């Protein structure tokens, strides 16, 4: 394949039939984002974010990109931005992974940190008081946008569908922001009323009442329901442990040669968990964000 | 794109035609070999040594692989030796990137760590001493199996001619082991003697008579000159500056979200440079042998 740009490799991502073993005997699928530009399926909401802020014409030349982000998305925004020199802000909490700062500035981005203890909130919080004071500005705001879903329900949801041998039973994926959830099983669930969705966060997430508190498993975890939800009939909303989120990241790169984050490592440890109140030879699909080369700076391979 | 196992992932690399400013008005192709499964240009090697060992009968189920590398060609002979169920054992220098080391260990491979300043040639003479305290081992070699040239001979190179839009006036490789250079160099000499073929080195190399010292740029760098040669008309032997190296990682991530490691900035150094002594309207093509996120921790977007 020949490119011009970076831009043309977001998107087309591989989708792996995991040579692992599951219950009742069915199948898992995984999408692996890691192989998007970026490093992150968060490649794709970035350029699109961009693409709908221009054609809302509500950024123009000097523009001032403004968006609280907990990296991967500062990285596909970043990326963007980059591609049409725009002035890119971002907003992320003290606690996260070094390398995606690093990377968000080696993009050409400028950070500004909010308090880790504020988490996302705190985030958004700054992001839109800087927005105030910056005329010219727009802040895409990925956990409100509708746009959001949108991104994924054109690109992943009908890449997943094209890939797939046989009918989508259920598709788990973790939540952040919820835009990837809700865009693709929006538009699975539209194309196969029974296709089940199920939503995955780590264990200090509120989508289950849980009290809230900080996660190790990074990238997934809300602080609020997400508002994309409404689109899809959510069928499960199960709320992973950590150490299973991590075991699964430490044993899929031992046995299979899988490099994978804790969002995907979660993400697997859940879709292995509705395996077994699933009808047997079953067909599941579920999301691999990121690389765990992007947490190494966490021991993200130790125990 | 439905796959079974990683490995299917290896190779059929992007060929990226940068969108940067070249002297004589040429223009400069660049494989992305960091799109690999593994993360490098070595997971291909990697195979290969593998696959050679098996049909040379060098190597059975329960076969020792011991090697000693940097931590690339760790990385992909890791990956391809758990794909057989091999035992493997990587005698790597203790300065490499932290990152290749977790990488590596996290694949399943067993590391002993030789003295920095020995360089690779502790790292060999370790594997070799090693490889004799074990009766049922196999040493791939990577500094001087014919194997590792053959590897990019049939897969890279041809890659190279599938893409490329015009005749190639010239190819620059890093070298390290020498194998990527002479492999694509020869293949591509061969279909096209006009083709002229040029190595790069790190400050600190002996390809140039210089004294042997250690040098930031990683990845390439030799101790010695690789027998590889031979098979190949070397038209230039190019030594690059570190701060040159890491002054183009830093422009190509900032300018065209491109992260590169260091080797493939002195790539490109050494590339630009060569369309200064190169007719104008020239086509030169190159490698990027792996991402700047595996130098993260060694500050390499940093000055
Ligand atoms: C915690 S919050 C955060 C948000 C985003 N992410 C995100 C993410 C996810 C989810 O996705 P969403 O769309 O739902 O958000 C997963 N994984 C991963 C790794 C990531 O990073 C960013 O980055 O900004
Ligand atoms: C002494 S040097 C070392 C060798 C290998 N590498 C290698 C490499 C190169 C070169 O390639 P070659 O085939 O020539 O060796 C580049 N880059 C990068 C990043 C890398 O890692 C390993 O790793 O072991």
């Amino acid at each position: 394949m020949l490119i011009q740009h970076v831009q043309e490799l977001i998107g087309h991502t591989p989708l792996m039939a995991l040579p692992i073993e599951v219950p009742n005997h069915s199948h898992i699928y995984a999408k692996l984002e890691m192989f998007n530009p970026g490093g992150s399926i968060a490649d794709r909401l970035g350029a699109y974010l961009i693409e709908d802020g221009l054609q809302r014409g509500r950024v123009n030349a000097k523009t001032t990109i403004i968006e609280p982000t907990a990296g991967n998305t500062g990285i596909g925004l970043a990326l963007a931005t980059q591609a049409h020199h725009l002035r890119t802000i971002l907003v992320v909490p003290e606690k996260f992974s070094m390398e995606k700062q690093v990377l968000m500035q080696a993009l050409g981005a400028e950070i500004v940190h909010t308090p880790s203890e504020e988490g996302i909130k705190g985030a958004i919080r700054k992001a839109e008081a800087l927005a105030a004071t910056i005329s010219n500005s727009y802040v895409p705001m990925q956990f409100k946008n509708p746009a959001n879903p949108a991104a994924y329900y054109h690109t992943l949801a009908p890449e997943i569908l094209a890939d797939m041998p046989a009918p989508i039973t259920a598709f788990v994926a973790g939540a952040g922001s919820g835009g990837t959830f809700a865009g693709v099983a929006a538009y699975l669930q539209a194309q196969d009323s029974a296709t089940k969705a199920v939503v995955v966060e780590p264990e200090g997430s509120i989508l289950n009442g849980g009290p809230a508190h900080a996660h190790r498993t990074e990238g997934i975890g809300v602080e609020f329901i997400p508002p994309f939800f409404d689109q899809v009939r959510i069928d499960q909303t199960l709320t992973i442990a950590d150490n299973d989120a991590f075991a699964q990241v430490r044993h899929l790169a031992r046995d299979h040669g899988l490099l994978i984050g804790s969002s995907s490592g979660a993400a697997l440890a859940a879709s292995l968990q509705l395996a077994t109140n699933l009808p047997a030879n079953s067909h599941i699909v579920t999301i691999f964000p990121d690389s765990s080369e992007r947490y190494l700076s966490q021991k993200i391979y130790t125990k």
